[PDB]
């Protein structure tokens, strides 16, 4: 199961860690990607999770908004986690470099009250430009489940638990 994780509150805890290779090594039940409302799954988290698929999430994608059409921000889908985990769960934060709504950053976070436990990011940081430690206060107040957030960048990670209140 999960291992080297901070403990920042009841539910929520932090590592720095390629989230690729977290679900790699935990094949955890649910895998977050930091999705678009599109799954066109290009840069950042998405980018990295559909690669290690061997695209296998991105042809699934295209089949799920063939049929179901895009989703919308703050929203999210179940797909299959291909090698990564048994689910991926899709979530769309709001991108703020698309001058999205960054308030519907919580209704982002509620998608993972859905699942007992989840490997994730933080949404909207990254490449969708909101402030991650903000990202994190609005996890911390929003997600009552078991969340297992993994940060890439290890100076952004340090700043994140310093940060922390």
């Amino acid at each position: 199961s999960f291992s080297g994780y901070l403990k920042l509150t009841d539910n929520v805890y932090i590592k720095n860690a390629d989230i690729v290779e977290e679900a790699k090594k935990v094949k955890p039940t649910v895998v977050v990607n930091a999705a678009n409302v599109y799954l066109k799954h290009g840069g950042g988290v998405a980018g990295a999770l559909n690669k290690a698929t061997n695209n296998a999430m991105q042809v699934e994608s295209d089949d799920y908004i063939a049929t179901n059409g895009p989703l919308k921000v703050g929203g999210s889908c179940v797909l299959s986690g291909h090698n990564l985990a048994k689910h991926c769960l899709h979530v769309v934060g709001p991108n703020v470099n698309k001058g999205e709504d960054i308030q519907l950053l919580k209704s982002a976070y509620e998608n993972f009250n859905q699942h007992e436990v989840l490997l994730a990011p933080l949404l909207s940081a990254g490449i969708f430009g909101a402030d991650p430690i903000h990202s994190l206060r609005v996890c911390v107040d929003t997600v009552r489940t078991n969340v297992y957030l993994a940060v890439f960048d290890k100076n952004l990670y340090d700043k994140l638990v310093s940060s922390f209140l």
